[PDB]
């Protein structure tokens, strides 16, 4: 398949014998993206292994594959394996099967549900204070990615299911340590390497029971959501459990919906979580200005509401700014599932069409100064002239991120508590600049970790 | 994953790990398809492999299958690999690869073109009666499907090409050896990929190579199946690639079973003189003096066609119709998920005590009009049914029947002493006997 691109006229890389293009990787997803869209320009084609995966740049061409030509062209990801079970995920399911569970579980951010979250997540942003306190007394570092991934997880688990888990920590608390080693995408581990290099090693993993989800932390979360099912005695576990008592849903299809939003309530929250935090230590006019509108609008520390929330103007600026340094998804793919012609380009079946987030993010003939940290990106004197094709931190078109307003509403509620009653600032042992993880997911090197002092 | 009809309910044989049901295809799968009709009712599944197989005998859902949701769902056969470039044969084709080869193909055998072959046909006709009264003459057991397929491979090679080819025939001999190791396919279906991107084959690269350099040979020129593969190639498109696989299939149907199905014809007609004697009197009637069958005088005779299609009764060479289910359906209120092959049993549905009287019996008379309106044409399914169903059906049962005609008029055939009485069929995988048929030739 190495000639396709050669073929189309397509520019990109030179690929290698059956590895492709996974050697220039040593970089990570973002280096190589970024230096693909200044060599090659507005599309390029390279090879994971022998899957070619076609990069587009163009706003029209963009909103063709996620919103236009979604459910006739464009509707599943690039086939991710060996899965077993969780390939009912909705994240990996395909065609009808994901249809089905997008439309059973779009109901559960609705404006409605999202506000009746807001006094659940009042309490923990009480205990997230007070967590918070004890390490503010002493000058001793915070590794933020603990403490927010802690809130994150019991804000994740009563609002999807009603059940408290960490009752004030509990640090050692089993839901954090098992979601943690859910999935390790590394490119060192020859695994996740020789699955894209020779694909045809699925089929025979799947039949030997192998999955890429490791046994003892499916276990525990297989066995606790039917622990988690006490009735008798609305929400994300509802949901399930309503249309099961009515194809449907099996046990084994109802948990893989479980881990997919108690990873995706974990791991993303708690990490631009911390990557916001980054940006307001090491900006501090940033972060006087945000505390300042926080209390303009609720004074006296206030408890923030479904509307507060939604009033504060630069909030939503500093939140969206860091969403643009740091796509967490890095990339969108959409697998063409028969050939067509958009834009004036034809792209053959089989092809993965991407769109890399990251380099869009920061394109310099897009955003000045792209490396840069500047909410006045966002400002709504500034706000329309950017590209809603060019900025998807959450994606776009039917099968955007389906959690989009509950992440937004969930770290907002956290940094309007903490920035309350705390400022941030660096550490000298805090990396900076923040180098990012040179690997498979977008992390920092050394994890983040500010000082706390009271206010 | 062998757990599939125990959770929908649907009876069958308990499978094995691994190997699923396959250790009872050891009497055929006729055998092991008519035990389980017999057992389990009307819907039962069993597993090749992890391969889950529904076998349907309702005619109402045998029609919503073949017929009503062929297009939408019931689109493709079992898949069969690893072929290569034979993947583009029409009978291996899947969707719109299919779709435009089945429209390509289906001008071969119109009306039209088929009344153009009766004088092409009739010439290998005088042949065949020459080749069959040398060893009536002299007192010589003839080995039917010999001679017949000499007969099978001029006709295909000259309807379809135009090219003549006239004991030792390299074609008969390579065409012949498609005739094991199968039993591992159908336990390992991750192996297919793994002999796919190495490009490695079931079909011998020699039987495949005198045939796509015969095809390169017989392509020079300077209508009929090859033109009609030309005139579209000089205009998605056809390659002299995908020429090829859409050659080997004609000439091999063409040869093997148009031979077989008149072996079968001629130990009916053999071991049931009153049947044989009764079918030559027509034959004279219609054509006086041996007059030389025409395209209408052969749709004239009735009893030689109630003669082929009890045949073909008995003696489905198809065996199975095969199905895969593309996406999760509910026919007839019953739910088959996706990846199930739906499987008609044609030869036990042929022998159905609850439909035909006597089924092992050879009776002509279950085809005659006053007879033939109290046969289900889903029940007897001797090509299939549907659109895509044999594309050649037309083709076949005509040159068969000018076959038939040319050599009734002459000769009339009697058992011997070698020949096997009665006929036992091929426990192995196709349908075929298990000694070949021989029979004693006299002459008129
Ligand atoms: C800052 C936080 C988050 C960001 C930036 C983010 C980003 C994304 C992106 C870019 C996609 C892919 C969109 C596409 O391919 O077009 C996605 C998909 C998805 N996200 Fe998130 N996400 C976040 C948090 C969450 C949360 C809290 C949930 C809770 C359930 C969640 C659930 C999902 C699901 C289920 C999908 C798959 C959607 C589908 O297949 O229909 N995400 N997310
Ligand atoms: C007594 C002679 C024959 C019998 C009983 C027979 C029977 C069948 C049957 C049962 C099928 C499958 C139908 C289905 O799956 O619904 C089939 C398919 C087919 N037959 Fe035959 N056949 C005969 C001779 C021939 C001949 C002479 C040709 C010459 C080209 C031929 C070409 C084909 C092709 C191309 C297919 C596949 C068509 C498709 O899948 O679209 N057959 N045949
Ligand atoms: O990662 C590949 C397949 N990629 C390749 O094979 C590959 C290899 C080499 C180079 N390029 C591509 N698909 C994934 C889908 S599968 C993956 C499996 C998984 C992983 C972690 C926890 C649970 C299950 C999954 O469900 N994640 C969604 C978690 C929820 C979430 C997470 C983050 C934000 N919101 C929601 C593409 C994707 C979809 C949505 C968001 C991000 C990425
Ligand atoms: O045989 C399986 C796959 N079966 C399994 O894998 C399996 C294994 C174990 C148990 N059950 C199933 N498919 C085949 C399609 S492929 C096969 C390949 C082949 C073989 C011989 C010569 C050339 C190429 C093929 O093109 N034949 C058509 C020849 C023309 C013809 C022949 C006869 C009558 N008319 C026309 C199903 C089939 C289709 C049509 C008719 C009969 C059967």
């Amino acid at each position: 398949s190495h000639g396709l691109f050669k073929k189309l006229g397509i520019p990109g890389p030179t690929p290698l014998p059956f590895l492709g293009n996974i050697l220039s990787y040593h970089k990570g997803f973002c280096m190589f993206d970024m230096e693909c869209h200044k060599k090659y320009g507005k599309v390029w084609g390279f090879y994971d292994g022998q899957q070619p995966v076609l990069a587009i740049t163009d706003p029209d061409m963009i909103k063709t594959v996620l919103v236009k030509e979604c459910y006739s062209v464009f509707t599943n990801r690039r086939p991710f394996g060996p899965v077993g079970f969780m390939k009912s995920a909705i994240s990996i399911a395909e065609d009808e099967e994901w249809k089905r569970l997008r439309s059973l579980l779009s109901p559960t951010f609705t404006s409605g549900k999202l506000k009746e979250m807001v006094p659940i997540i009042a309490q923990y942003g009480d205990v997230l204070v007070r967590n918070l306190r004890r390490e503010a007394e002493t000058g001793k570092p915070v590794t933020l990615k603990d403490v927010f991934g802690a809130y994150s997880m019991d804000v994740i688990t009563s609002t999807s299911f009603g059940v408290n888990i960490d009752s004030l920590n509990n640090p050692q608390d089993p839901f954090v340590e098992n979601t943690k080693k859910l999935l390790r995408f590394d490119f060192l581990d020859p695994f996740f390497l020789s699955i894209t290099v020779f694909p045809f090693l699925i089929p025979i993993l799947e039949v030997l029971n192998i999955c890429v989800f490791p046994r003892e932390v499916t276990n525990f979360l297989r066995k606790s959501v039917k622990r988690m099912k006490e009735s008798r005695l609305v929400d994300f576990l509802q949901l399930m459990i309503d249309s099961q008592n009515s194809k449907a849903l099996s046990d084994l299809e109802l948990v893989a919906q479980s881990i997919i939003f108690i990873f995706a309530g974990y791991e993303t929250t708690s990490s631009v979580l911390s990557f916001i935090m980054y940006e307001l230590a090491t900006h501090p006019d940033v972060q006087q200005k945000l505390q300042e509108e926080i209390d303009a609008v609720l004074p006296n520390k206030a408890p923030p509401t479904y509307d507060t929330v939604l009033q504060m103007e630069y909030l939503d600026m500093v939140v969206n700014e860091t969403l643009r340094l740091f796509p967490i998804a890095m990339r969108l793919e959409r697998v063409c599932k028969k050939d067509v012609e958009i834009n004036g380009m034809f792209i053959p079946k089989g092809v993965v069409v991407m769109i890399p987030s990251y380099a869009l993010h920061r394109d310099p003939k897009y955003w000045t100064e792209p490396e840069k940290f500047l909410p006045e990106r966002f400002s709504a004197k500034n706000a329309d002239n950017i590209d809603p094709y060019i900025y998807t931190p959450f994606g776009s078109g039917p099968r955007n991120c389906i959690g989009m307003r509950f992440a937004l509403m969930n770290m907002k509620l956290a940094l309007i508590r903490v920035l309350q009653n705390f400022s941030f600032k660096p550490c000298k042992e805090t990396q900076i600049p923040l180098k990012l993880s040179l690997g498979g997911l977008l992390q920092p090197e050394k994890p983040v970790v500010l000082k706390v002092e009271s206010r």
